């Protein structure tokens, strides 16, 4: 956890559900977000699908998923053939790709999500990820 830091994205996670995760990183390190997965043997009823997305502190703090930001990952297969699905951020300054985000360091982002089957629609799991400066980082 000094280069990939391991978020299991799924409610029964007490570090979610305490409502104030946070990580710091440095530029270059990986976040990886697993996805809720499940044993066949699951109910349905009782399988979490969520939308991640990346917003801005205010997004972050009204769980507003729908002012601004970018969807980032879809958390769509519960029973994942190979574990569960997995999103990878590398926190880096250049990316020569459309589809990736650049970071800065000494600066904070924020991840919320949505559940998919659309619930109570209200709170939201969200996650803060501080990427120390150049330097705090040895
Ligand atoms: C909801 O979030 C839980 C909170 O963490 C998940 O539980 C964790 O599952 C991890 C993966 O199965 C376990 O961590 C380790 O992961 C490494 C990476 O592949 C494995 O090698 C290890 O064998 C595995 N175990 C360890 C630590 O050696 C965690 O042990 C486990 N942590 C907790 C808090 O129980 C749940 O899986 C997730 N639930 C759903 C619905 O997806």
């Amino acid at each position: 956890v000094a280069d990939r830091y391991a978020v299991y994205w799924n409610s029964s996670n007490p570090r979610f559900q305490r409502g104030d995760y946070h990580i710091d990183v440095c530029i270059n390190d990986y976040l990886d977000v697993f996805c809720p997965h499940y044993e066949d043997s699951v109910p349905e009823d009782k399988t979490e699908r969520y939308v991640l997305y990346m917003v801005n502190f205010d997004g972050y703090s009204a769980c507003d998923h729908t002012s601004k930001g970018f969807k980032r990952w879809e958390c769509n297969r519960p029973h994942s053939p190979n574990g569960p699905l997995k999103f990878s951020e590398k926190f880096q300054l250049f990316t020569p790709f459309s589809l990736g985000f650049e970071f800065r360091p000494g600066r904070e982002y924020f991840y919320i999500s949505s559940a998919i089957p659309d619930n109570g629609r209200r709170s939201c799991l969200k996650l803060k990820v501080f990427v120390r400066p150049t330097n705090s980082c040895m």
